């Protein structure tokens, strides 16, 4: 399926020196602005080497800046795309107290946070609701990514952008929630 053809995603990496992946389906798609072919439709399994649909991801803000993909109630960690040795592991061994079958999840610009159904876990290398904590996100979010100064959340065709200093939805036109391939991605009209 092309990036741009409207559908919701699954999961996003969380920006990291100019690029990200989107998940959706069986596909990844790499979002490098110095791509010759951005967004072009790889499948998971030829990128990644496990099957798709994914439930999240992120990527961590330090040096070795690793991924991590969830699926049901394991994670894969890779680095420079090559799966790290004794991958995949539980869920519940990595991450304490975090459940499986998470919604989205993402790491700030060192704290990660997980998204299932009205509520979110802060994970520290106790939950809470996110409509009470990030202001303008509805509750229930379908993906999410961090960049530099705001961090955006993924609800069906649509998404929120939310600054990190105020955690607030900010107020753009068209306000929020709005299209993501028009909007977020830049798509063709
Ligand atoms: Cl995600
Ligand atoms: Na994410
Ligand atoms: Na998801």
């Amino acid at each position: 399926m092309e990036l741009c053809s409207g559908k919701p995603f699954d999961a996003f990496t969380d920006l990291k020196n100019g690029s990200l992946f989107a998940f959706r389906g069986q596909y990844s798609y790499e979002l490098d602005e110095k791509a010759v072919r951005p967004g072009y439709p790889k499948l998971i399994r030829d990128v990644w080497g496990i099957e798709g649909p994914i439930d999240a991801a992120f990527t961590r803000i330090n040096s070795q800046g690793k991924t991590y993909l969830f699926k049901g109630s394991q994670y894969w960690r890779f680095e420079d795309g090559v799966l790290d040795p004794d991958y995949p592991r539980n869920i519940s061994d990595g991450f304490d107290g975090i459940p499986d079958n998470v919604d989205a999840a993402l790491a700030l610009p060192e704290r990660v946070y997980f998204f299932k159904g009205k509520q979110y876990w802060e994970y520290q290398f106790q939950p809470q609701f996110i409509s009470r904590d990030w202001h303008g996100v509805p509750g229930q979010v379908d993906a999410a990514m961090a960049g530099r100064i705001s961090v955006f959340f993924f609800s069906g065709d649509k998404y929120y952008r939310v600054n990190l200093r105020t955690r607030r939805v900010d107020t753009v036109d068209p306000p929020y929630p709005r299209s993501i391939a028009q909007y977020w991605l830049g798509c063709p009209a």
